[PDB]
């Protein structure tokens, strides 16, 4: 509201603020030069935070070269002499950490204690050439004497540093908003290299981004990102998904889910980094499956590999049965030129890839199934309580299945949201009867649990239809349905010790190239059986004219009475066209008779050369055709969306052209102003404040988020426009 | 130059020397380049090809055995599909180049006997090994040319 | 080249208005700009 | 990377280049963040006093 921050520029706060700014600059650097004085100085630095995001929040709303942003900079330079002692007492609190790691001090100090000397801690920071004369003796009053021996180097670096944390990133943040609102101003180009450590100590905490909202303009938004939320999120089984959803957004997705599915995929990380956040490192028992599962999940990636090596080597020992007619009817013995046990060896090994098969089996689900169940569940929630699936229309395979899970009562247990059922019910229980609608949804005291709540082993439990429902949807993932596949002829793979010999097709299933030519045959072969299926009515008109008429030359008469006809009974002879006839390069003729008795010959021989062009030399082609091409376009959809990704935004609508007139442009608006991960990042701060404490913008782009409308996405400018000119 | 000193020992060593007119000539060097640049994707597929003359020199071995057989004359009855370490040679030896696909190098399925099922065993072999997968290698090569 | 044709229209329609001309461009710097101008601007159909 | 350690104290490393100095420099720019007897030591640099 600007008629707040109009009267807030215009009386004495700025003179309030000077004078909080001089206290607060004498305070400290009196203050810390005591133990016993500390419980005060961590209350002083919580107020001082939150003196300046009230400056944040009069700055917010602000224009790039506007009087607030111009009020705010010779308010800090009429500070001046005070606002570089606290920065000097940020720059001094904080290289005193990095200096401290060097091993050039650690062997300063002799005392196997750990005590080291005042003295030689002294000359030490003598040593390197970064700080100043005066500032050893303020932090040498700053250490405990203890007989002057004794600084204790590892306390002294972390004890102002914790307390110090959010408010000298707070103060990064002032400085480099103002610094990046008005240009030009070499006061501030005088603070930013006075303040440098304290900008690169909190530069991979801060997150930058861009939203437009509150009436067409877009504006920096900046925040804090814990160090556990970029631990979990450069986690491989994170990026795989990534990946993946980098390619099927930009290939097939169009312009407008590529925000929907963002956040849902933004929805999709959230629920696998709390999964995976949940599996980081008589009586009993639940510890004994608890440590099993973690360890199984841990391997899943690096176990795959021992199921595969043991499927080659079985194998490999597995090329050597041979068959004879007497035993060292007909035995399949096994040849052992070495190793007399390697029969033993091979039993061995066939145990170990079935129970490794079954480990795998196991731990796939517990990093699965809750992120496909969770979507679904989600998916089907939203889209009921939104645009009324089951209750206003009706149904789709997907949905009459998922009608079973609408009156248990832990539909949404692997959800976040579990009030989802009052939602669609208080929203649609006045159009149709809220008693009906209730009998849908199952809710047991309807009339009486809400008030309840408002005023104040069978499988552990004893849960029925939402794990019969749960096991056919995770039977239904064609990624279960393989690894299933896979477990089943391991098993059938001790009935005959050969069926082994299956589990060698993996190596085509998992290396990119060979998916790509086994998805050729598929994707464009689903077009192909219309070629195959007329393939056959050719070579069928085929055998009817010769049924009919040549016939007597299709023979195969090994010896005289031994006459062996072919175009008697058709059933077999258009069977012969398909075995010699369509193999045999040299079409048909090659597996008949010359047509010397001229009888039909001249017909005889237009009879041979159709079929060749026709089956051999046209159709037999275009069916490798159809394959070979349909592998060409799949390589080149993965090129596609590789140049696209290096020639676009992905979050606003411009490639790189207007960030490209400027040296490394392009990445510029994507490290700092537009990163996908950005916006993401985003949200689990978004997730995780209290909603009392969201900012203005952080409470609007929230409002905006609950009821899924994605206009404040900027989709055409990002102050390289809005602001183009001015900067 | 170390070829040159290996011609010394059998003069013949110098037909190695006649590659170089490969290794210079533009268009010369694009071919096995792109032999090369791609091959590396490639090596996946005749990764993919042994596998599959793997899968049906086991499906032979087990059952359709009588059919594979070079008897020359009565006694002489040289088998094939007795020992597999040889029968997969074989397939890769006439298997994997005869045109026909393998059926060329057998007998008739004229004994009803699984006959629907030998029949059924070749034209699978054709279409997948000799019509499919041996052209997939010969479009990568063309491809990367290209 | 067959399936290449086959392929272009459909682009094509997907790129363009039909009844003005002008591209999902000028229609694309708004949010469901394009199908707004096809579903009830320019419905090929409406002109029918 | 490895296998060019080795080259890291010979006199002549630069012997094939126009720029000579190129051990001062490095020295000079980063002797203070460590210590310079150290990487001296790293150079080779004899008489470095
Ligand atoms: C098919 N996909 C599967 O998930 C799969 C499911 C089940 C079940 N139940 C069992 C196995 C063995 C599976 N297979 C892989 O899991 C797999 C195969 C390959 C490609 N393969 N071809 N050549 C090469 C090699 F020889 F050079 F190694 N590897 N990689 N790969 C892989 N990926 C990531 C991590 C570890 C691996 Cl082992
Ligand atoms: C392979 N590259 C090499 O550098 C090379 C290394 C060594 C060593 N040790 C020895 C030789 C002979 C080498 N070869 C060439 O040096 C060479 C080959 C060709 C192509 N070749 N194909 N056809 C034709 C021809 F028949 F028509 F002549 N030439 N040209 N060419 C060329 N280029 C530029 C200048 C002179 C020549 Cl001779
Ligand atoms: N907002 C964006 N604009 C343009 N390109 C982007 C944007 N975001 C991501 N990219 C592209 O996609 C990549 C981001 O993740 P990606 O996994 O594809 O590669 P990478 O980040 O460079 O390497 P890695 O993530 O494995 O360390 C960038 O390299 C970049 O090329
Ligand atoms: N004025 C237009 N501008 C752009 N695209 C158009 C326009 N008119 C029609 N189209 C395209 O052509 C389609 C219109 O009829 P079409 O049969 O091709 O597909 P559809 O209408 O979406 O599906 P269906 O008609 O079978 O219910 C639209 O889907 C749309 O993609
Ligand atoms: C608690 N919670 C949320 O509040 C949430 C979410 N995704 C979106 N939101 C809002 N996830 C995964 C979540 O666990
Ligand atoms: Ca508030
Ligand atoms: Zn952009
Ligand atoms: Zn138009």
């Amino acid at each position: 509201c600007t008629g707040n921050q109009q009267s807030l520029a215009h009386s004495r706060l700025w003179d309030a603020v000077v004078g909080f700014l001089h206290v607060f600059a004498h305070m400290m650097m009196k203050l810390a030069q005591d133990s016993s004085q500390i419980e005060l100085l961590k209350e002083l630095l919580d107020l001082q935070k939150d003196m300046v995001v009230m400056l944040l929040s009069l700055l917010e709303g602000n224009v790039v070269n506007g009087m607030i942003a111009r009020q705010m900079v010779d308010m800090l330079v009429e500070s001046s002499s005070n606002v570089e002692m606290i920065l000097k007492f940020f720059d001094m609190f904080l290289k005193l950490k990095d200096i401290v790691g060097s091993e050039a001090f650690q062997d300063y100090v002799t005392d196997p204690r750990g005590l080291i000397s005042k003295k030689d801690f002294q000359k030490a920071m003598d040593s390197q050439k970064q700080f100043t004369g005066p500032e050893i003796q303020f932090l040498l009053s700053c250490s405990e004497a203890d007989e002057n021996e004794m600084i204790n180097f590892e306390e002294f670096a972390n004890r102002f540093q914790e307390p110090a944390r959010d408010i000298g990133f707070n103060v990064a943040v002032l400085l480099t908003n103002l610094s990046e609102h008005v240009p030009h101003d070499p006061r501030l180009r005088n603070f930013l290299e006075l303040a440098e450590s304290i900008l690169e100590y909190f530069r991979p905490y801060l997150g930058r981004i861009e939203i437009m909202g509150a009436s067409r303009r877009i504006e920096r938004i900046y925040f804090e990102i814990s160090e556990t939320n970029r631990a979990q999120w450069e986690m491989p089984q994170v990026k795989e998904s990534k990946r993946q959803f980098i390619f099927d957004v930009v290939n097939e997705g169009g312009e407008a889910e590529k925000m929907e599915l963002f956040v849902s995929f933004c929805e999709d990380t959230i629920f696998e980094m709390q999964i995976a956040a949940q599996i980081s490192e008589w009586g009993e028992l639940e510890v004994q499956r608890v440590k099993f599962l973690n360890y199984l999940s841990r391997n899943f990636y690096t176990l795959k590999y021992l199921a595969l090596f043991l499927a080659f080597a079985i194998n490999f020992i597995l090329l050597f049965y041979k068959v004879s007619d007497s035993p060292p009817n007909m035995v399949y013995y096994f040849l052992e030129e070495s190793t007399g046990y390697m029969e033993p060896a091979l039993w061995c090994l066939s145990l170990l890839h079935t129970l490794v098969a079954f480990l795998i089996i196991i731990g796939y689900n517990c990093l699965k199934v809750p992120l496909v169940i969770f979507k679904r569940e989600k998916e089907l929630a939203r889209k009921l309580e939104f645009d009324g699936l089951y209750i206003t229309e009706q149904p789709d395979v997907k949905g009459q299945w998922d009608r079973l899970v609408l009156n248990t009562p832990s539909f949404p247990s692997n959800y976040w949201d579990k009030f989802v059922k009052r939602k669609v019910l208080d929203k649609h229980g006045d159009i149709f009867g809220r008693e009906r609608i209730a009998e849908l949804l199952g809710m047991d005291l309807a009339s009486l649990e809400i008030t309840a709540h408002n005023e104040r082993t069978w499988l552990m439990s004893i849960d029925v239809k939402y794990q019969i429902w749960k096991f056919g949807v995770i039977f239904t993932d064609n990624s279960f349905l393989y690894s299933g596949w896979y477990m089943v002829m391991s098993l059938l793979g001790h009935y005959n010790n050969f069926f082994f010999a299956a589990h060698l097709l993996d190596i085509a299933m998992g290396v990119k190239t060979l998916r790509t030519i086994l998805s050729s045959v598929t994707h464009n072969g689903k077009q192909l059986v219309m070629t195959v299926g007329l393939l056959a009515v050719v070579v069928y008109l085929y055998t009817v004219v010769a049924f009919n008429f040549f016939r007597k030359f299709y023979n195969k008469s090994e010896d005289e009475d031994e006459p062996d006809m072919k175009c008697d009974d058709m059933m077999t002879c258009y069977l012969f066209h398909m075995y010699v006839g369509v193999r045999a390069g040299g079409g048909i003729g090659d597996e008949i008779e010359d047509p010397a008795g001229d009888e039909y010959e001249l017909y005889r021989v237009v009879f041979d050369i159709t079929f060749f062009f026709f089956v051999i030399v046209i159709l037999l082609a275009i069916i490798q055709g159809l394959i070979i091409d349909a592998f060409g376009e799949l390589r080149d959809q993965q090129e596609q969306v590789k140049e696209d990704m290096e020639t676009k935004c992905f979050i606003c609508g411009i490639g790189s052209d207007y960030f490209d007139t400027t040296p490394h442009g392009f990445e510029t608006h994507t490290l700092e102003e537009h990163n996908l991960a950005n916006y993401m990042f985003f949200l689990m701060y978004l997730i995780n404040k209290d909603e009392t404490e969201h900012t203005g913008q952080e409470s609007y782009v929230w409002k905006m988020y609950q009821e899924r409308c994605w206009d404040f996405f900027p989709a055409g400018d990002c102050f390289r426009k809005q602001y183009e000119d001015q900067l």
